[PDB]
């Protein structure tokens, strides 16, 4: 994963934002993209090939892994980190194309509608960030437990199957949904901030 | 996957495009080969490593997963990328023999040709986009069921095949659709903006 | 892993930091994320595809691995450092802040309250250090022996498992321990000059 | 695979190419570099691994798989890419060396003898992918089948031996025989531009 | 294994280093780190999972690569390397200190206590490369047989257990150890010079 | 393998170099290096791992691996790589060297030493290529055969292994062999050159 271009756009984003919002983008960087490439990919690499069903049922260990993780929990944490970036990218090209206008003006920060768009950012990437917690709740929970029972065909009545390192990877998760939380605090001082 | 030199050039079309195909740019960078390399190439990896069939014949499964994916979706993906970004570089090219026109003319924007050819840049993207998206509806729909029934021999009368993670590729084939049905729209925009 | 980002704002730290400081920067680069990425990633590589366990039960490698290695050392390392990292962080924006204040002041280093805030910052680097340290102790012990007895649910009774490389384990536990014990010095010396 | 240093040396010669030329190269870095490392690369990671054959002969798969592929098609590629490039490397020497003694004469563009490079490194190009495309076919021809018959000793009699991936190999062979016939037309355009 | 930071801060070293000492760090980065990234490494990478026992005992293969291999030669290395360069980052640590206390004192090379440091500086990579020399000759010798006999529990009296590579992991050994001794060799040169 | 520190100065050789030299260092980067990584590294990749015997021996793949490959081509085509390359370092810090003393003496180009240390880095570049050219020749000749017969202990009697991927690994020689001895020629055409 080479996320150097969004990183790129974002330390615009930096260059244009709050003292909240820099800290927010700080976050980002360092405990929600770096933790899931230095140590989370790592976690789930596995997830697929050390998951093990008690069967000689062929078939089974494949549907039953693809009921239990629909979706790996590090998929889900890219796209959620895509989405709540968007937000800051749209208010940068916003920033950008002001920019370029009062040059071409010229040729021939943060109030008026530039301030109406940073606040719309704000509030999209709070919803965002309440949505992927929220979604991550009802798929999976915040616990990986050891054991996921299965009864899906062709699998013969109900099968024991065992998950891969169950106990790191609810470690993982309990710290990327407090990461999650972190954020929807710092956006709210960020409301507050500008309120008051 | 180095999407490096591709990037470089984009960007040069990125200072040359309107604001729409900033905006359209970002989508390709953020939203198709972030992801791409960031999660689905992840997710396609053990497509053939972990496809089974419940057989004891010899190639079957070769074969089979042969007719089943006669391209995975994600090689799809990336020349899908490389055509929908090769009329942006056609349109920069022109950009940059004018330029370079200009500055020895001197020796011894959009408007005129190069907004022929911009717009020409606008339709033909947008062909390829529709060209591939139907492509891919008439090869694989837009589900991954986890059965495929193969009688291709040696496959001896019917084999049942089990795919590897069917609902994670089908979630990220419908993104995959998403993303390139907004990229359709951000063009359409593109042609009614420049109309009006 | 890609450490860039993080790098490139410790060294902006180290422009503001004490020669100490940076002493304390050039160990973590070397020490700890250079020797990480060198030499123990590689090591644990092979943490669970290289565990064994005396059993025909299946399942039982699993939980007994997972039982065994909670959270792998490397992962809590990464954690470790990330934190060890975050004060840094914060006293550095805090710098960044007041430069832009001085800056707009101006259109319209270590005392005072930024001397207050680095000070806080080798307060909570210490007790972070110790935290890790002690958690690291509780947890693991500062040794890996190959034996571990399992007797986790499906294993029968009690099975015995094989580590995967447990006295080259030991020793980069070790040397991790040490590197952290002398951030830890090099923090009391940091406080020990500022007193005096 | 690291193509930086020739790419940064091809971007040099782009400089001094004419636009056709340049065409030619970001043909070259587009649909060939580029599709090599995203997709055609993967396709071939599993070649041997995949290849299968119906016997209990210890070695035969392996004489089978290397009497069915002498080299690679990625490998071929590979080299037909370097090769093609080669001329432009020339030419770019020629011209640097030019640039360097009226640089010298001082202290103490394509006409000339450095028309007559170019058009000789536009010969050359053409000869050898030429070269190239006929050699593919006189190799492998421009589809690979699923079944190989395959004899060698130490196989018994006839063996059945199935490939991995025919339809997606056949896929991108012909895909790549057609981006080399587009860098033929780019050639012989260059040739009648120089020529009218 | 990313050794950025470190070859951009000993190539600062470079150029505050004599001559010698300039052959030191080339020697450094291209037989020692550039050797073991590109060829070492990967020769090293089976040294597990190619490793055989001739046992059917459940976990005798892992404890008997644990007491055969300690430590990696390849780690090994890697430490050796770090220790050797890091009393060179002392030395520059003093030199950019005293360096900024002139800048000061403006505000407001090798003799003194930087020839001393100097000196100190070769003294200790003397002793360092010197005790990683002696470690490796009392751990493992400078060859690698391809049987290890191995009594070690759970194995069953004693164990035939066969190498990966032995002759190949020979040459390497003796071509590091031959650079380490080039280095000593360069050191005292370093000292011999600076004493005439 | 990460060639970056080599190549940034062998570029500053470039510089200070001739033209047949730069011809040279041309040849070395895209026909050895960038050819080794590309292509022959994924060749050799699964040289033991699709390396077979027809035995039920404990360990005899191991040993007879061993033996019939003591190096594999690829570390020593690196080796020769570095060797190579060294005289061409030798002579840049001589270069650089009196460079520096030049601007020393303001304080306070191939002639002369200069030119006598260039011949002799001609002269070492050229017995480096030969010796390994020589040492290639008479450890495995120009071919690798499918067949290798191995009585080494513990094999019993006499046995079959089968190399992997011989021809693909016999063209990939004979082209490394080819480029060494351009390499030879070039550098003869340097001393003739020079000579006149």
């Amino acid at each position: 994963g080479d996320w150097s271009f969004l990183g790129r756009l974002l330390e615009n984003a930096q260059e244009h934002s709050t003292v909240i919002g820099k800290v927010w983008l700080t976050v980002l960087f360092i405990f929600r993209i770096l933790v899931l490439g230095a140590a989370a990919e790592e976690v789930w690499g596995d997830e697929q090939s050390d998951f093990t069903c008690n069967t000689q049922q062929p078939g089974c260990e494949n549907v039953c892994y693809d009921r239990a993780f629909p979706i790996s929990h590090v998929r889900f944490w890219v796209l959620q980190i895509i989405f709540v970036s968007t937000p800051t990218l749209i208010y940068l090209g916003h920033v950008l194309h002001l920019v370029r206008m009062e040059e071409k003006r010229k040729e021939r920060r943060i109030a008026g509608a530039l301030l109406r768009t940073y606040v719309f950012n704000i509030i999209f990437k709070t919803l965002f960030e309440v949505g992927f917690i929220a979604g991550q709740y009802f798929l999976y929970g915040f616990q990986l437990k050891p054991l996921y029972r299965c009864d899906r065909w062709p699998c013969p009545n109900t099968v024991d199957c065992f998950i891969s390192r169950p106990t790191e990877k609810t470690i993982f998760i309990l710290f990327m949904l407090a990461v999650a939380c972190v954020s929807l605090l710092l956006n709210v001082l960020e409301i507050y901030h500008l309120g008051w």
